[PDB]
């Protein structure tokens, strides 16, 4: 199991403009397209991300190439971000694939704002992490996704997802 593997299996694969769980134009693995209500937003967005006139639908491959520039840029993001790249040093490869996957759903920032679970995390806390982390709205508003999460942050396996 790895980043990739773990966060296709969160996401899905469709290839298809679909909304997202908020509501929002999303396509492929889990890229979010425009916040916009509007789906010739939607379309535009997309075809200036694929480069080609998509008419709202593209290949598997179309979306791998999306999915791989979105990991690389949370990666990217958490190493710039001064709140995280601490933490993220801090872990052990499982919970550094747990932390990423935290990042693409809800952008840096986001994650950044859950200050008191980072410093458990740091301080290597795991259950009282675990905890914290699920007095969210995230946790209320995406529970199935969020407890696999969040059980890869307590035990440091990948069990959650087998
Ligand atoms: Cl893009
Ligand atoms: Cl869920």
């Amino acid at each position: 199991m790895n980043i990739f593997e773990m966060l296709r299996i969160d996401e899905g694969l469709r290839l298809k403009i679909y909304k997202d769980t908020e509501g929002y134009y999303t396509i492929g693995i889990g890229h979010l397209l425009t916040k916009s209500p509007s789906l010739n937003a939607a379309k535009s967005e997309l075809d200036k991300s694929i480069g080609r006139n998509t008419n709202g639908v593209i290949t598997k491959d179309e979306a791998e190439k999306l999915f791989n520039q979105d990991v690389d840029a949370a990666v990217r993001g958490i190493l710039r971000n001064a709140k995280l790249k601490p933490v993220y040093d801090s872990l052990d490869a499982v919970r550094r694939a747990a932390l990423i996957n935290m990042v693409f759903q809800m952008g840096e920032t986001g994650v950044a704002g859950f200050t008191n679970s980072l410093r458990m995390l740091q301080q290597k806390r795991w259950d009282e992490a675990a905890v914290n982390l699920a007095k969210s709205r995230w946790y209320n508003q995406t529970p199935n996704r969020a407890k696999r999460v969040i059980t890869t942050f307590r035990t440091g396996t990948w069990d959650a997802y087998k």
